[PDB]
């Protein structure tokens, strides 16, 4: 692969629970091209034995507690791309041509998803990344459903000047994503981030976020130890490496309140409830009524 990142190693692990749900007789989601993305890194092999459905047995077999938390992602990130896959799709049916998704990773939205013409969809992330995931669906003969515009640069840099030249319109309304970030920028990061998406939102621009949970590192430990466990047991060559939440102590606005209080009417909708409501729900994991170890969903309007 050689992209040793974190965000290479995180893009990884999710994109290898989108292709094990995928595969389904009956997915949450579909994302064909999750299965190619991973293998390609050659570093997923570990993801995919672990998520894989058929092998839930043998998993059970090792760890109960870990059998339950690889059930967890599977259906955590089934959950959440479920989510902002039909926030992606409202904005579509309510008239939005402009989307922007930030750290995008392996996100496949920009070539899997239907988008009417006119449709401009710019990608935020890493150089190197963005270059991986397009040359490999460029090669495997996929092709952007939209107007796909890369924009190579880090979050924590100066993007706004970058996506501005990439052709990005400030006046038309925009639908923003924020997928697998907050949890890793720092508070101020944040506040930073949201303020200069304001500046750039016209109104009636749309917002989707998953937010830092409060509890989230402790959580991350559990994962660590857990899926360690698991692929010690699977016989797997090559230690796992959950992104650290390292600024998860920093004094963090809590995103909804923030949005109202900055021009936008919010509204959290907790990982939790969501799960729920789709029948995705175990009351079986570990940290279960720990409401605080649980990421929120926020979507915000530009007022």
């Amino acid at each position: 692969w050689d992209i040793k990142t974190s965000v290479g190693t995180t893009a990884v692990m999710v994109a290898a629970a989108r292709a094990a749900e995928t595969d389904r007789p009956d997915a949450l989601i579909r994302d064909p091209y999750a299965k190619l993305l991973v293998t390609n890194t050659g570093a997923g092999a570990l993801w995919e034995a672990m998520l894989d459905p058929s092998m839930v047995a043998k998993v059970e077999a090792i760890d109960a507690e870990a059998a339950a938390m690889v059930e967890h992602m599977r259906s955590y990130q089934a959950v959440r791309t479920n989510f902002f896959d039909t926030y992606f799709n409202n904005a579509v049916i309510d008239g939005i041509r402009q989307f922007v998704i930030l750290a995008s990773g392996l996100d496949s939205r920009a070539y899997r998803l239907d988008w009417p013409t006119g449709t401009t969809v710019y990608e935020i992330d890493q150089p190197k990344v963005l270059a991986y995931k397009s040359t490999t669906l460029a090669e495997h003969g996929v092709t952007p459903t939209a107007d796909r515009r890369e924009v190579p640069i880090d979050l924590r840099q100066d993007w706004p000047p970058a996506l501005r030249s990439a052709g990005f319109d400030p006046s038309a309304r925009t639908a923003w994503l924020a997928e697998g970030l907050l949890m890793y920028l720092p508070a101020t990061a944040q506040d930073g981030l949201f303020t200069e998406i304001g500046g750039l939102s016209a109104v009636g621009s749309r917002i989707a976020v998953e937010t830092s949970p409060l509890h989230g590192d402790e959580w991350r430990e559990q994962m660590q130890l857990r899926f360690r466990r698991v692929s010690d047991a699977l016989g797997f060559e090559q230690a796992v490496d959950v992104q650290e939440l390292i600024y998860h102590d920093e004094n963090r606005a809590v995103v909804a309140d923030w949005l109202n209080r900055h021009g936008w009417r919010a509204t959290a909708q907790s990982a939790p409830d969501e799960m729920r409501r789709v029948g995705r729900w175990g009351d079986g994991v570990p940290m279960a009524d720990d409401k605080d170890a649980f990421a929120e969903f926020v979507t915000a309007h530009r007022l």
